[PDB]
C-alpha cells in the first residue's frame, strides 16, 4: 500500500517570496517538467502500481517534482536550499532504490545535470 504524499501546505508557517523562489518554479521546475526524461519523477513513485513492493521499505523520504511543484506554490519552503535539498533527495533516491547503470538510474543522471546548470544561473 502507498503512503500519503508529503506535506505540501503548512498555513501555521510564515511566507515570502523571493528571486531564488520563484526562478525555482517558473524556471527550474518549468524546464524539468518538459523534459524527455520528467515523467516518471512528475508524481510520487506508485509503488504499487509499479509493482516494487519493497519500495517503501528501502526510501523512507520519497520525494518528486509534482509534490515540489506544490511546496513552491504554497510558499511551503522559507529558504531556496530547501527546495534545492528536495530535488537533490529525489535524484538520489532514483539512485538509491535502483543500480548504477540502470535505464532509470541514466535517466536521473541527466534530469539532474540539466537541475544543476539551471542552479548555477540561480539568482542573488
Ligand atoms: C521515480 O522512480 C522510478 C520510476 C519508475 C520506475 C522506478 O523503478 C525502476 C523508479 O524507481 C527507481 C520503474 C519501475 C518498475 C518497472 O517495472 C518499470 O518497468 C519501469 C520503471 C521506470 N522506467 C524504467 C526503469 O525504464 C518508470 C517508472
Ligand atoms: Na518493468
Ligand atoms: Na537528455
Amino acid at each position: 500500500m502507498n503512503p500519503p504524499p508529503p506535506e505540501t501546505s503548512n498555513p501555521n508557517k510564515p511566507k515570502r517570496q523571493t528571486n531564488q523562489l520563484q526562478y525555482l518554479l517558473r524556471v527550474v521546475l518549468k524546464t524539468l517538467w518538459k523534459h524527455q526524461f520528467a515523467w516518471p519523477f512528475q508524481q510520487p513513485v506508485d509503488a504499487v502500481k509499479l509493482n516494487l513492493p519493497d519500495y517503501y521499505k528501502i526510501i523512507k523520504t520519497p520525494m518528486d517534482m509534482g509534490t515540489i511543484k506544490k511546496r513552491l506554490e504554497n510558499n511551503y519552503y522559507w529558504n531556496a536550499q530547501e527546495c534545492i535539498q528536495d530535488f537533490n533527495t529525489m535524484f538520489t533516491n532514483c539512485y538509491i532504490y535502483n543500480k548504477p547503470g540502470d535505464d532509470i538510474v541514466l535517466m536521473a543522471e541527466a534530469l539532474e545535470k540539466l537541475f544543476l546548470q539551471k542552479i548555477n544561473e540561480l539568482p542573488t
